[PDB]
């Protein structure tokens, strides 16, 4: 079917228009209703995991993991996921005055949700043969900031850790999983992420092959990228479900992400419909080609 990059663009704009999706803010709460409501409008049976999660600083985060289960009676299922919270710190900003102030997270948060929001629209209009679980993970981007010296493990991906050990349905199972992260920036290039190739090799090939078949090899690069801490690591760990990350890899930065990453430059100004189009068209092709 047709992926509407313009609609996925408006869904990103709608989230960011709330203000930053920082856990324990009202903008976060209004956005939680908005995301779950849209999933339900497009035929999903919606599950909201409310969990009080502890950030690196000991703060209790009132998180919502949002699960849209499509055709929930189908036993053969694919997991599509992304994080929806916005980081509380622009801790890589060039202005130190912004280091403890939140980011809009248009690309880091908004893009991966927005694409999956249009997917929900498309699969309500043309039901796929397989079941689809759309999962929006909370409290992914609240990890220890650069301006804190002490290291603690697993302070990122707080929501995906909870769900992976506490699924929304008992014995939840997916054939494989596809994570979308920072999938809207102008000039994005998604290299094959190392954790993905390790545990989801057959599906990295599935996604990268389909992407080139559709003409999106300029986006899905046939080369290896970084080893990345992301939500797909904790779903792999917890369910042993093979998961891949479609995540921007920027080889020119020290961090490996776009220059706006964890800055207040992560706004709608960077979102590229053609980047959105590539990712959305590719995933729609693969899921409808699952039997
Ligand atoms: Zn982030």
């Amino acid at each position: 079917p047709t992926f509407n990059a313009d609609s996925a663009y408006a869904y990103i704009e709608r989230q960011v228009a709330f203000g930053p999706r920082v856990p324990n803010t009202e903008a976060h709460q209004r956005c939680a209703d908005y995301l779950a409501g849209e999933l339900d409008r497009h035929g999903a049976k919606v599950y909201v995991q409310e969990a009080v999660l502890t950030a690196y600083n000991g703060e209790k985060l009132k998180a919502q993991n949002i699960v849209g289960a499509f055709q929930p009676e189908k036993s053969r299922r694919v997991l599509l996921f992304a994080h929806w919270d916005s980081r509380p710190y622009a801790d890589h900003d060039t202005d130190e005055a912004n280091h403890r102030k939140p980011i809009d997270g248009a690309d880091d948060g908004g893009s991966g949700v927005g694409i999956l929001l249009e997917i929900a629209r498309q699969i309500q209009a043309k039901a796929p043969a397989i079941g689809i679980d759309i999962v929006f993970f909370d409290a992914e981007d609240y990890g220890t900031p650069e301006f804190v010296d002490e290291y603690k493990p697993d302070t990122w991906c707080l929501g995906s850790q909870f769900w992976a050990k506490n699924p929304h349905v008992p014995n939840y199972k997916a054939e494989f999983g596809i994570l979308l992260d920072m999938v809207g920036s102008r000039g994005a290039t998604f290299y094959k992420e190392s954790t993905s190739v390790q545990y989801a090799a057959r599906y990295v090939e599935k996604v990268w092959t389909a992407a080139r078949e559709l003409g999106y090899g300029k986006y899905f690069i046939n080369a290896q990228g970084g080893a990345i801490v992301d939500d797909h690591q904790y779903v792999i760990q917890g369910l042993r479900t093979p998961c891949l990350d479609i995540i921007n890899y920027d080889p020119d930065t020290q961090s490996g992400f776009g220059p706006y990453w964890h800055t207040q430059n992560d706004t709608m100004e960077n979102i590229d419909r053609e980047t959105l189009k590539a990712v959305g068209e590719t995933i729609l092709n693969v899921i409808y080609n699952e039997k």
